[PDB]
């Protein structure tokens, strides 16, 4: 990871939180190509100081993302570990994360938009699967909208997958249970069961989000009832716009070995 100096970073408005992190919009002063000086908008993810003991996992999450380069993976600029801070510096995306965008724009997102976005996420996950690299936290809140759809120029939306944050293999069990149904049943039973098949299940959950205008599946269920949802082997209800329901359910297969490859997922999406 490239080391960025505290002095070159300006923190601006808070944008929200992640697990044990706070997230800000910021500006990075830098020397760019040809020696030109730039003030670049950046996303600043700050590990809580009370949770400094997660620093290794916090950065490992991003470092994995930066081992491979791909048009659908978020760009990490570097880290700032000056002083007592643990800061991840990433590209800033004007349109924010997908979960918010779906909620705010649900009255003007149709099936073709959802299919295009599903296809791009499937392509990103296929890239990871071919590199045998586990993401571990696929969800709409970890997808960024680079570009809106522009029908007038035929331009589709364009998304990127961001890093998974601190791994489920080190998080407390109550947080894992609160993350049902993105966390797959086998990882609730044993978080060290994290595997490539994990991301197929979470991909299904994320498709359900995309088809549900940003609703959170099972949000009405407390942690105890989410656990019992897995014990009783329930599936999610079909979204009202049900075009992707069968794919969602096929990805959310309680048997990890039966979940379809991302190449088969892509072939399925292209059939619609």
């Amino acid at each position: 990871f490239h080391k960025i100096r505290n002095e070159d970073l300006i923190f601006n408005e808070s944008l929200g939180q992640g697990t044990f992190t706070k997230i800000f919009k910021g500006v990075r002063r830098e020397v760019g190509d040809y020696g030109q000086l730039h003030e670049t908008e950046v996303l600043l993810k700050v590990l809580d100081k009370a949770h400094r003991n997660y620093s290794e996992s916090f950065f490992e999450a991003a470092s994995m993302m930066s081992k491979l380069s791909h048009k659908h993976l978020v760009l990490n600029y570097g880290v700032c570990v000056c002083g007592d801070e643990n800061i991840l510096v990433q590209e800033f995306v004007k349109f924010g994360s997908l979960d918010t965008y779906l909620k705010k724009n649900k009255n003007c997102i149709n099936i073709l938009w959802k299919l295009e976005v599903a296809k791009q996420l499937a392509a990103a996950m296929h890239f990871l699967e071919e590199n045998t690299l586990i993401h571990g936290n696929v969800c709409a809140k970890n997808i960024l909208l680079i570009r809106e759809e522009d029908r007038k120029t035929g331009n589709p939306p364009f998304i990127k997958l961001s890093d998974p944050g601190i791994s489920i293999t080190v998080l407390p069990k109550d947080i894992l249970q609160e993350r049902i149904p993105w966390v797959p049943p086998e990882c609730i039973e044993n978080p060290k069961n994290l595997n490539l098949a994990t991301d197929k299940w979470s991909f299904g959950t994320t498709l359900w989000e995309i088809c549900s205008g940003g609703d959170k599946p099972l949000s009405a269920l407390d942690s105890q009832r989410k656990l019992q949802f897995y014990e009783d082997r329930h599936q999610l209800p079909a979204p009202k716009a049900a075009e992707l329901a069968n794919l969602i359910n096929n990805c959310m297969d309680y048997e990890p070995d039966h979940r379809p490859s991302f190449r088969a997922i892509i072939r399925d999406l292209n059939s619609l």
